[PDB]
């Protein structure tokens, strides 16, 4: 094939959730080598695959439900933070599609923010009350993902100059995206090459192969992650900026093969953000430069 498989199961460092700090400390030298060698990071987290599979299966069931209805919790009827991104359900619109950088987006998806988990603003939690099986599992997977991604952030911070501050990822600003690809038709590409705007992304094991990453030399590879306990950690463009371009964004894409009549591909990813209101910073010429612009301004800039 043009794109080789990249085996990680039995190869990436093992990080037990009941043991996450000690195991991330032990894994740190290997994870640094991944970021340097590949441009993205990986850990095997025993048991995470079945927790994520269960959560995504409840999301799929919530997408098919005829009362309550996930469409009743579309982002345009969900209370939104005054300062923040948009949480709630993003329906697939077959007449005027949502565009991902100009390209129709073949999915319906939900953003479960740390704010939403806490019912912030009041009523944002309504979807988690309407679909409690999903809601409990989404909060479970959000929390596991936020603990893992926070410790990947410490690995990256550790590689940067002394004086690099804590990334200070914001629980409430951080979003778990849960995806149900649909209306795929003859598409081979579900998502063209891109990176996340935010600090870090944590790719949880998807239902199907097809997520691909580019290596430093421009070689595209396909991590073996479907059905696994492997998580991938992505550099987002806020950290590329904070690092003065040392760590490029972990550019990736999603391809697929033909699958049965409306076979349900599912995927979930944690997007970790700092506080929108907080000032930017960058490590420039070996030490911290404080910026006037905020992390919110960074997002608005694009
Ligand atoms: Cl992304
Ligand atoms: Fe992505």
């Amino acid at each position: 094939m043009d794109v080789p498989l990249m085996e990680l199961s039995g190869r990436a460092p093992v990080v037990r959730l009941h043991d996450i700090e000690a195991d991330m400390a032990a894994a740190t030298d290997a994870i640094r080598s991944q970021l340097t060698g590949w441009g993205f990071m990986a850990a095997e987290v025993p048991g995470i695959g079945e927790r994520v599979e269960a959560m995504m299966n409840e999301f799929a069931a919530a997408c098919r439900a005829t009362g309550p209805s996930l469409s009743d919790y579309a982002y345009d009827v969900v209370p939104q933070l005054a300062v923040g991104g948009t949480h709630g359900f993003f329906p697939y619109n077959s007449e005027i599609p949502r565009l991902a950088n100009g390209v129709p987006d073949p999915k319906e998806f939900i953003h479960v923010s740390g704010a939403m988990i806490g019912d912030q603003p009041p009523g944002a939690g309504d979807v988690l009350r309407a679909f409690p099986a999903f809601g409990t599992r989404a909060a479970e997977v959000f929390d596991i993902a936020f603990r893992l991604i926070s410790l990947f952030g410490e690995v990256v911070r550790g590689m940067m100059p002394p004086g690099t501050p804590e990334l200070d990822l914001s629980h409430d600003a951080t979003n778990l995206r849960v995806i149900h690809y649909r209306d795929v038709g003859d598409r081979e590409v579900l998502a063209h090459e891109h990176s996340g705007i935010q600090m870090l992304g944590l790719q949880l094991p998807p239902s199907d192969q097809g997520l691909q990453y580019v290596l430093h030399d421009g070689t595209w590879v396909e991590p073996v992650i479907a059905g696994t306990d492997v998580v991938l950690c992505n550099i987002g463009r806020m950290l590329t900026s904070a690092s003065d371009g040392r760590f490029r964004p972990s550019t990736h894409r999603v391809h697929t093969k033909p699958m049965p009549a409306g076979y349900e591909r599912l995927s979930s990813v944690l997007f970790a953000y700092p506080q929108h209101k907080a000032r930017q910073w960058k490590m420039v010429d070996g030490e911290l430069m404080s910026l006037n612009a905020t992390w919110g301004d960074f997002i608005d800039s694009r």
